[PDB]
């Protein structure tokens, strides 16, 4: 989390973030490029890991950003890059300060050319997402009709069944909110899931219904 952080603590953090990225994004075994752990929390211009995204596949980008924030205590910054025939999501502990390509922040629909950086942060997602309780923002990459271009859409998702979702939240409230009026926030979820990882699987498994 700083240039003076110990190698030992950095290695645990690096392993945590890499494993969580594979799990939360449901990546195949070869779909994550990992930067050497020796670089973490020093030069901010290097990512920790880059996820190689498939097209037409839902990715839980808001939840991943929120998880990283919970583990690092820094504001994460993920950057979509088009390497010619694939999009990578390059995951940084903190925003880089010099990028190879000109950069802009996501909206709901985006066209991603090669040698463009497309930044997504929690601040961007908060601006774009609905106000409804419990929504999570996902991203989907689509093949463009144009060569060397991909489209990236951000989509709101909710639970498949309200009642089963409510029953899961009840299990979380039995572990205990930090939100307005004692309601659970996503940061409450990360804290509970740290101690109850079986509930985290049950939660993510149900957040699969695109919202109107």
């Amino acid at each position: 989390g700083s240039h003076m952080a110990s190698m030992e603590m950095n290695k645990v953090l690096h392993q945590d973030l890499v494993q969580a990225t594979r799990r939360i994004l449901k990546l195949g075994p070869s779909e994550l490029r990992v930067t050497d752990a020796g670089l973490i929390c020093k030069n901010p211009n290097y990512s920790v890991c880059d996820a190689m995204l498939k097209t037409d596949t839902v990715y839980c980008v808001e939840y991943l950003l929120s998880y990283w924030e919970s583990r690092t205590d820094h504001v994460p910054c993920f950057i979509f890059k088009n390497t010619g025939c694939a999009v990578s999501l390059c995951c940084f502990v903190r925003a880089p300060v010099k990028l190879v390509s000109p950069a802009r922040h996501v909206g709901e629909f985006n066209v991603l050319k090669v040698n463009e950086s497309l930044i997504v942060t929690l601040k961007d997602i908060e601006e774009i997402k609905p106000s409804a309780y419990g929504v999570l923002t996902k991203c989907v990459v689509r093949k463009s009709n144009s060569a060397s271009v991909f489209n990236i859409e951000l989509i709101a998702f909710g639970p498949e069944n309200e009642g089963e979702y409510e029953n899961l939240l009840r299990e979380l409230y039995a572990k205990k909110g930090s939100g307005s009026g004692g309601s659970l926030t996503l940061h409450d979820l990360h804290d509970i899931f740290r101690e109850h990882p079986e509930l985290e699987l049950k939660y993510l498994n149900m957040m699969k219904m695109a919202i109107t």
